[PDB]
C-alpha cells in the first residue's frame, strides 16, 4: 500500500494528515524581537509569512517525517552557503521535502534545487524513532491497511449494486404483470446478495481507526469536536495534550535559530480561548476573592507572621 | 466519475459546493478606504460588487481549485496589460476559470477570452497543494464514488418498483376473484424483490460521506443545523473552524492587493452575531461587573502596587 | 421525467415550487418615495401590486430559472421601446416566461407578445450558474426522479388493491361456509401480495427528499414548523437563511432599476416577528439595564476616560 | 376519477373541501361604511349576507377554482346589466358556478341563468395558475388517487369479510362437535385470508395525504388540533399562514369593487383570540412595565436625548 497513492484517492486521509496541522496554527501565533527596534507593522507581516511556512512543514513532518523552513534574508542565491551570525529576517518560504537532499545531522548543509544552504538558515522539524533509528511518519503499514479497506468497501459496494438482484430462469423448450411458461419442470427464482458482511467490517474498521490514532475527528468520522474548550477544570483531553506537545517541539525548533541567529523569538497563542462572558465571570470571582481579603485583613488580629505565612500560602496573594 | 456530469445531475452535489461560499459571506463585508477620502456610499456600492464577485470566486475555488476576481478600472480593454500604481476601483468581476489561461505563479500575467491583464488586477483564490504540487478541488475519488453510489440507489429502485411482485404461472395445457385451472401439475407463485441491500448501503453510504466531509448540512441530509450561535463558551464547532480558515485565506488573497495597488482593505464580519436580548444580558452583567470594582476600590484600603497589579490581572480592567 | 407534466400531476411539486415564494412575501414589504412627494394612499396601492407580481416572478425564477416584471407607466404600447430617464411607476406586471424572448445580457431590450420592451422598464431575477454556464431552476434530474418514484408507488398499490388476495383452485374433473369437491387431487390455495418492498421505498424516498432540499414543509412531508419564530438567540435555521439570501437577491433586483429609474426603495418586513409579551418583555429588560446604568454612574468615581472606555464596549450605550 | 362523484361519496373529501371555509369565517368579519351614514343595524344585516354568500364563494372556490358572489341593489332584472357609479349594496347571494358563464378577464360581463350582468357587480374570487395558463381547484389527479385508494380499503374488506375463515372439505365418497368420515384420503383444511397487505397501504396513504395537503384535520385524520391558540410566541403555525393568506386573497378580491363602487369596507376579524385570563395578564404586565418606566424616569438624571433615545429604541414608548 502506497501513502501516495491513498493520499491521491482518499480525502480522509488528506484531513487526517491536515488537521493537525490546522489546529495548531489555529489560534496563531506572537513574534517578538528581542532588540526591540523592528516595527510592529514588519514583525506581524514576518509572522503571517511564519504560519504560512509553519503549516506546510508540519504537514510535511507528519507525512515525511521531516519539514524545512528556509529564512530568506538580503542575500544572493550564492551566499546562501555562508552562515549567519547576526541579521534580521526578510521572510520564510517552506522548502519542497522532495527537492532537499540532507546527508544527516553530522552535515551543516543540505542541497535544494543544486543550491547549497547552510542548516542556520532553516528551521528543521523532525520525528526521529531512536528505536527505528529513522525518520518515520505519522502513521504505519496497520493504519494504511485500515484506509485501504475503509475505501475498499464501497468499492464492493458500487461492483454489486446493479444486480443485487436479479432473476434465474430455467426453461428447456424456450404490462400485464404475469410470467407465463408451458414446460412443467420450469424455474423461476430471485437470486439476492447479502451486505452484513461490509456493515460488521465498517464497525470493526471504525473500531480499529479509533484506536490507531488520537485526532478526535478521524477517530469519530467528523461526529465530535475537537474537546478544545474552557470547562473549568485541569482536566484536558487528550487531544489537547498532543497538540500542545506538538506546538512545543515546532516552538523548540523555531527557537533554536531564530534566536541565536536572528534575534527573534517566536509563541504560539493559547490552545484555550475564553469566551467574553467568561472573562467577565472571572473578573466578578476575582474580585469577591479581593473584598473578601481586605475584610479578612481589616477585621482580624493576626500576628504578622502569620499573615506572611497565610500570604505564601494562598495561590492569588 | 466526471464531476461536471454529476453536479449537472445531482442537486446534492451542487449544495455541497455552494454551501460554503454561501455560509462564509452569509454576514456581510466590512470595506475601508486608507485614504478616508472616498464616499461611503460608493464604497458600499463597491463592496456589493465584490461581495456578488466573491461568491462566484469562492464556487470556482471549491469546484476547480482556482478563482478569479478581476478589479475594473476607469481604463481601456488594451491597458489592462499594464501594471497598476494606485488607482481607485471601479468595480468587480468574476472571471470564468474555462476562459483563463495562467502559466504558473512564475508568470505576471494571464491571458482572457485573447486580451492579456496583469496579476495586479486579479484577486486569485488558490489551493495547491504540496504533496501533490498541483491545484486540486475539495473533493477527491471517494466522495465522487460515494454521490454516485447515493444517486445510484434511487436509479436500482426505479429499475425494479413496477414488477417488485408479479406472478409466475405455469400451465402446459394452457369479478370473481378466483383463479381456476384443470391441470394437476399447474403452479402460481408469487415472485418479489427485496430492498435491504439498498437499505443498507444507504446507511454505510451516510456514514461515507459523514466521514468525507464537514459541512453540517451535507453530512447529516439537511437534518442538523450549521452551528453557528452563540453558547457563552470559547468551544467552537469544526464549521466554524472551517469557515474561519477560509475566510481568513479569502482576506489575505483580497488584502494581497487590494492595498498594495488600489488603497482598500476588505474584513470579514464576524460569524457569530448576537441577539439583542444576548446583548442586553452582556451589558448588565459589565455594569454589575464594573460596580462591583468601584465597591472593592472605595472601601478597601490595598497598597497601590497591589491595586495595580489586580488590574492587570483582570482581564476587563 | 417532464417537469410540466409533474406539476400538472402532483400537489406536492406544486408546493414545493410555491412554498418559497409564498413564505418570502408573507411578512410584506415596505416601499418608499426618495423624492417624499407622492402620497402613502398611492404608494400603498403600488405596493400591493409589487407584492402580487413578485409572487409570480418568484414562481417563475423557481420553476424555470427567471422572471420577469413590467414596471407599467403612463405610456403607449409603443412607448415601451424607448428608455425612461426619470418617471413615476404607474404599477407592475408579471410577464410570463413563455411569452418573452430574451437574447442575452449583451442585449437591452426583450420581445413580449410582438411588442418591443427596454430593459430599463422590467424587474429581471434571473438564477445563472456560471459552472453550467446557462439559466437552471431549483430542481434537477434526480430531485425529478425522487418525486416521480413517490407518486409511482401509489400508483403500484393500486394497480393491485383490487386482488390483494385471491383463490388459486386446481379441480380437473369440474350460506354454509363450506367448499366441498369430491377430486382427490384438488387444491384450494390463497394467493398474497406484498408491501414490504414499497414502504422501504417509500422510506428512502422519503430520506433523498430530505437530503435533496431544505424547504422544512417538503422534507417533513408538512409534519415540521416552518422555524422562523424568535428563540432568544441568534443561532437561526437553515430556512432563514435561505429565505434571507433570496429576499436580499430579490431586493438587489428590484432596486437595480426602481431607484435609477423611478426613484422608488423597496425593502422586506424583517422575517422574525415578534409577539405583543415578547415586546413588553423585551421593553421591562431594556428599562432595568437604563436603571442599573444610572445607579451605577450615580454612585460611583470612574475618571471621565474610564467612563467613555465604558461606553463604547457597552453594545446599548 | 371523478372529483364531483369522489364528493358525492366520501365525507373525507367534502370535509377536505368545506374544512378551510368554515375556519376562515369562524371569528366574524367587520363591515365599516367609508360615508358613515347607515346605521350600524342595517349594516350587521349586510354583514352577516356577506358572510352567508362568503362560505359558499370560498367553497366553489376551493372545488371549481373560481367563485361568484352578486352584490344585489335596488334594481331590476334588466339593469343587472349596466355599471354601477355610487350606490348602498341591499345584499349580497352567492351565484352556482354551473351556471355562470364567464369569457375571460377581457371582458366585463357575465351571463347567469341568460340574464346579463357587469363585473362591477360581482365579487370574484379566482385561482389562476400562470404555469398552467388555467384556472384550477385545490387538489390534483394524485390527492384523487389517494382518497379513492382510502375509500377503496374498505371496500375490499367488505368483498371479504363473510368469507375470512371457510372449510375445504375434500371427499370422493360424499350437537356433538366431532366431524367423522371413513375416507381415507378425506381432507379437512381452514382457509383464511389475511389484511397486512391493507393494514400497510392505510400507512402508506395516510402518509401521502399527510403529505399532501396542510389542512391539520385531514392529515391526521380528525386526531390534531388546528393550532389556531396564543402560545405567547410569533412562531405560528403552517395553518395560520395559509388561512391568513386566504383571508388576504379574499379581503383584496372583496375591497377590489366593494370601495370603488358601494362605498363599503370589510375586514377579517383576528384568527387568534385572546381568553379573558390572558387579556387580564396581559394588562398586569404592561402595568408593571409602565410602572418601571415611571420609576426610571422619575429616579434618574439622563440628558434629553438619551432619553429620547430610549423612546424611540422602545417598543411600547
Amino acid at each position: 500500500i502506497s501513502s501516495l497513492e491513498l493520499y491521491k484517492y482518499s480525502i480522509f486521509f488528506r484531513n487526517y494528515i491536515e488537521n493537525v496541522a490546522e489546529d495548531c496554527l489555529k489560534n496563531g501565533l506572537i513574534l517578538e524581537s528581542a532588540a526591540h527596534n523592528v516595527s510592529e507593522v514588519e514583525l506581524a507581516r514576518l509572522k503571517v509569512q511564519l504560519k504560512n511556512a509553519l503549516l506546510n512543514c508540519i504537514i510535511s513532518y507528519r507525512f515525511h517525517g521531516i519539514g524545512y523552513v528556509l529564512v530568506k534574508t538580503k542575500d544572493t542565491l550564492i551566499d546562501l552557503e555562508q552562515p549567519v551570525n547576526i541579521e534580521l529576517p526578510i521572510g520564510f518560504e517552506y522548502l519542497d521535502y522532495e527537492y532537499v537532499r540532507d546527508l544527516g545531522v553530522d552535515f551543516d548543509h543540505i542541497t535544494y534545487k543544486a543550491v547549497k544552504i547552510h542548516k542556520s538558515r532553516l528551521i528543521i522539524y523532525e520525528n526521529f524513532d531512536y528505536i527505528l533509528k529513522r525518520y518515520v511518519p505519522c502513521y504505519t503499514e496497520s493504519f494504511l491497511l485500515d484506509i485501504y479497506l475503509f475505501e475498499k468497501i464501497y468499492v464492493e459496494i458500487e461492483r454489486r449494486i446493479e444486480n443485487h438482484n436479479f432473476l434465474f430462469y430455467k426453461d428447456e423448450s424456450l404490462n400485464e404483470g404475469m410470467f407465463y411458461t408451458a414446460t412443467p419442470s420450469a424455474s423461476l427464482e430471485v437470486i439476492k446478495y447479502d451486505l452484513s458482511y461490509l456493515k460488521e467490517a465498517l464497525a470493526l474498521i471504525k473500531a480499529k481507526i479509533g484506536a490507531d490514532t488520537k485526532e478526535p475527528l478521524t477517530r469519530s468520522f467528523n461526529e465530535q469536536a475537537k474537546g478544545l474548550g474552557n470547562d473549568g477544570k485541569g482536566d484536558r483531553s487528550n487531544y489537547y495534550d498532543f497538540l500542545k506537545g506538538v506546538q512545543e517541539q515546532v516552538e523548540n525548533s523555531c527557537n533554536l535559530k531564530l534566536t541565536k541567529y536572528f534575534g527573534l523569538d517566536m509563541k504560539f497563542n493559547s490552545l484555550i480561548m475564553l469566551s467574553e462572558e467568561q472573562k467577565v465571570e472571572r473578573d466578578i470571582k476575582l474580585i469577591e476573592l479581593y473584598s473578601k481579603y481586605n475584610q479578612l485583613i481589616q477585621s482580624s488580629s493576626f500576628n504578622n507572621e502569620e499573615l506572611a505565612m497565610l500570604k505564601e500560602k494562598l495561590f492569588s496573594f
